[PDB]
């Protein structure tokens, strides 16, 4: 999915805009907006993270996909559900914001790619089995 890709960029742009940073490096609309409020709702409710997750990752430009993958896997240690996909997306957002705080802005489009790879590979199967983003919208939107 180029579609999945678009979700990722839209989510991460939203978070970057929201938190006072640039987003320059860059039904659908209903999915997008539902995911936008879902992360906000998950971040307010938690403040839990990222945790030793971003902690666990300490991203640099020498970081490769596989390390990202290894960390994000801890989220899905009990398999997938809608909440953990919310957290996966909020996770990506936090990692973009840290990247920019460390003056590592190049990473932002990289992190976006990883997220889209990880999504399309490990998450799309479960998502498709449980009703697609339609259901995500029935439950969140």
């Amino acid at each position: 999915s180029q579609s999945n890709r678009e979700l990722v960029v839209d989510f991460l742009s939203y978070k970057l805009s929201q938190k006072g940073y640039s987003w320059s490096q860059f039904p659908m609309a209903a999915v997008k907006q539902a995911l936008r409020e879902a992360g906000d709702e998950f971040e307010l409710r938690y403040r839990r993270a990222a945790s030793d997750l971003t902690s666990q990752l300490h991203i640099t430009p020498g970081t490769a996909y596989q390390s990202f993958e290894q960390v994000v896997n801890e989220l899905f240690r009990d398999g997938v559900n809608w909440g953990r996909i919310v957290a996966f997306f909020s996770f990506g957002g936090a990692l973009c914001v840290e990247s920019v705080d460390k003056e590592m802005q190049v990473l932002v489009s990289r992190i976006a790619s990883w997220m889209a790879t990880y999504l399309n590979d490990h998450l799309e199967p479960w998502i498709q089995e449980n009703g697609g983003w339609d259901t995500f919208v029935d439950l969140y939107g």
